[PDB]
């Protein structure tokens, strides 16, 4: 059952997509392995990880070293790779060009 | 005169996700209720920011009116001080203050 959901705005790759995020490791990359499977060529297969140790604590984010980098957007800072980020319910975050915001969602 | 772009105010504690089309001419972002893209918050200035737009197929130009609590370009991150013409690219956040924005040119 989703705990969480990375919703990847609409743009000029398309309609909008949401994306149900689980308890454990949520990999965002351009791979069908992924909790987050993102098709864009600026995306890194393994791009970044949503951490969920519980459903009542932050997800915490972290880039894995992408080609084209994660960003948090207020305060916008480009997140240095291994960095952990503590993801606040309605926040935005760019993977490489794409933002995305993260809710906490009930079941 | 139909809308040439729009900016998308995301959701966040303030309130929820909503639209704003932007047309050709002058597009003043502020607290003001008379300006275009009128943002109804306390940290927005009365005249915080204009979009400016001269034609359907050229990229709006974004400066800020000497705003109390700035205008920033999210990526790569830069507060844009009052004066400075910023070329705005289709997708890209804008905060006004604390707020983050998406610019969308429209078909």
């Amino acid at each position: 059952e989703p705990i969480g959901q990375l919703r990847l705005f609409s743009g000029t790759h398309g309609p909008e997509r949401d994306f149900p995020l689980y308890l454990g490791k949520n990999v965002v990359g351009r791979s069908p392995d992924c909790s987050v499977a993102l098709p864009f060529p600026s995306i890194s297969k393994q791009h970044a990880v949503i951490e969920i140790s519980a459903w009542n604590k932050a997800p915490i984010l972290q880039d894995c070293g992408s080609l084209n980098g994660t960003q948090i957007v207020k305060p916008p800072r480009v997140l240095p790779p291994g960095v952990s980020h503590r993801l606040r319910d309605q926040e935005l975050i760019l993977f490489a060009d794409f933002p995305c915001q993260y809710h906490r969602l009930d079941v």
